[PDB]
């Protein structure tokens, strides 16, 4: 996250950290995931496109520091991963970014609920929030471009959602912004995701109920003038993660 604050796991209840294991040891991180129920967690699939093996990945819902056993965690394993049929990736757009991380934990059980382990809402046929509303987003990726480490704090920050037409002007994304994909930023480009916090949670208010709205795919670099961050219309693929689980 660029700028924002730091917060803690127990502000973020349904933030799963996502890592690998490497032919030889070290464990590295991924990208960021969001808990739909205690089996399943839904993310971005270009985190897994190249290595598509389930037996690579690690899942943490309980961890609030990269390198740290943060009270109240539970470790987890990928059963299945289900990646979107027909994804495809351009130069900036990525094409049915979403995927499925069916998790299991060495004894064959799903998520177990806490104070710190909980799950968020899926949204409903033809409603997301009007442009303007505010939303968060949780992610221990990058604080500022120039750099090739990722910070040892979780954070988070707030953006104002765009029009579909204002993203798909000119000095924006053009027509690399399709109806399937939302955009999300800071009025004064201070606040932005970044490498690293790919896939994870874009969290708006929708009803008094707390909603998985969007998922962190692409955008031109980090908080770049009018050049919002990309995210996956959840919604739109109601008919998709239903029948997958
Ligand atoms: C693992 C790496 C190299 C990788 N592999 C498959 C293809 C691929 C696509 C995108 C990325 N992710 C990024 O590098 C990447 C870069 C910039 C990003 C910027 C935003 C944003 N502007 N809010 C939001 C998300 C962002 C993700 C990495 C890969």
């Amino acid at each position: 996250i660029i700028g924002g604050e730091f917060t803690t796991i127990e502000n973020q209840p349904w933030f799963a950290a996502i890592y690998r294991r490497h032919r030889g040891g070290s464990v590295t991180y991924v990208c960021g995931g969001s808990l739909m129920s205690p089996c399943w967690v839904i993310s971005a699939t270009h985190c897994f496109i190249d290595y598509p093996k389930k037996e690579d990945y690690i899942v943490y819902l309980g961890r609030s520091r990269l390198n740290s056993n943060t009270q109240g965690e539970m470790k987890f394993e990928v059963e299945n991963l289900i990646l979107h049929k027909d994804y495809s990736a351009d130069t900036l757009a990525h094409h049915n970014d979403i995927a499925l991380l069916k998790i299991r934990s060495k004894e064959g059980r799903c998520a177990q609920p806490s104070r710190t382990i909980q799950t968020i809402c899926l949204p409903s046929m033809y409603n997301d929030p009007q442009f303007g509303t505010s939303c968060e987003i949780t992610g221990f990726g990058k604080e500022n471009s120039t750099d090739y480490l990722y910070p040892e704090q979780l954070k988070m920050t707030v953006v104002k959602l765009i029009s579909h037409r204002e993203c798909q002007q000119p000095h924006y994304y053009g027509s690399e912004v399709t109806t399937k994909m939302l955009c999300a930023a800071d009025p004064q480009w201070k606040t932005d995701s970044c490498q690293g916090d790919s896939g994870g949670p874009l969290v708006c208010s929708l009803q008094g109920r707390m909603t998985l709205t969007g998922i962190v795919s692409w955008g031109r670099g980090c908080a770049l003038k009018d050049k919002p961050g990309v995210y996956t219309r959840v919604s739109h693929f109601l008919p998709w993660i239903r029948s997958h689980t």
